[PDB]
């Protein structure tokens, strides 16, 4: 017979879509073999709807692109993401480099629609005040943003860890910096003041931190 | 001084989230080529939500998992995409090779949400009847369900054109065969029987065909 007998047990974590396919793979190969007792249960949403999730304890910390509203939940940036601009290759004479916006024709400029966070950032971080640049048809997915970009139709922004996770192989792209200074989102971990698992936030926020 | 002077022009297309970034890439670099003067603008949505759209005249064509509920439209299947299994290389040994279904655990299978074509179109194809094999945790997308799996936590069903497109790369899965029959997803291209596109969606229809 036999005697009976902050990183173990199960984390509900949100992410937003233009982070969750690249950045979670390495997170996830980091925690098997650094904690392998830590179950990582995944939800992919739009901020707003992750924010309503982790308010009703649905989930118990989100990583986010930063800054959004997030009054009353506690977070903690862990790095920093760069932006890029891509054109098709096909397209990389019809367009200058370095890139100046008002030498871009109108509405060669695709964007994702508000709900995604990424377009609140690129537009700021990247100084596009232009709004005649801007596509009115706006996309859904990051990846099918990509594909109108490869299909010739113009340009748009994409973060670095997309390209560094194969985003734009086979797609015949080009990687071109935004005009400007060097720009980029923060990313960051967000939970509730309430909780009882700071101490196992705080040691994912480091784990996350040396991915970026 | 000058005189003055149907795979031409301006589509809109609808494409599902299991489909969209893996298949969509090819018909790019495919039309790119083959039909140049051809732009197509892409959204990206769940099955009803494209159909929606679709009837409302705010997209041309969608490409669809089938079968689907797709009443009063025209559609025509353009090929077969497999199914397989994942499972994390670590747990390889705790999931013996065939899978039969009553030798997994309770809850091991993690499927997406029923928003998502993916889920019904495996479980009946794939010929999963027991429902006491199902995570009761629903997965969001299908880039988070294969990281879920990866980190250890079970198994799922992934189609085809996600794996030849590099979508387990560096996350140390093992693909396997679902138990019985092999199994797939009809793809198909659906749009409006009153619409005058329906050369264009033809000769669409045959370049989609030639990437599956």
């Amino acid at each position: 017979g036999a005697m009976e007998l902050s990183m173990q047990g199960q984390l509900k974590l949100g992410c937003i879509p233009t982070i969750a396919p690249f950045l979670l793979c390495d997170l996830v190969q980091e925690i098997n073999q650094r904690f392998p007792q830590l179950n990582l249960l995944l939800r992919e949403d739009t901020t707003t709807n992750l924010l309503t999730a982790l308010r009703h304890g649905e989930l118990d910390v989100l990583i986010l692109a930063l800054p959004v509203e997030i009054d009353g939940m506690e977070s903690r940036v862990v790095g920093q993401d760069p932006f890029k601009m891509v054109i098709s290759r096909h397209q990389a004479g019809a367009i200058k480099v370095p890139i100046k916006y008002d030498d871009l024709p109108d509405e060669s400029v695709f964007l994702l629609e508000k709900e995604h966070s990424l377009t609140e950032h690129a537009v700021s971080a990247c100084k596009l005040t232009d709004k005649e640049k801007i596509n009115p048809f706006s996309a859904t997915s990051l990846h099918t943003l990509v594909q109108m970009v490869a299909n010739g139709l113009g340009t748009t922004f994409i973060p670095q860890m997309a390209i560094d996770h194969g985003l734009l192989d086979n797609q015949n792209l080009v990687v071109i910096e935004p005009p400007g200074q060097q720009a980029y989102r923060d990313i960051g971990l967000v939970w509730r003041p309430s909780s009882s698992r700071s101490k196992t936030f705080n040691q994912l926020a480091e784990v996350v931190s040396e991915l970026l």
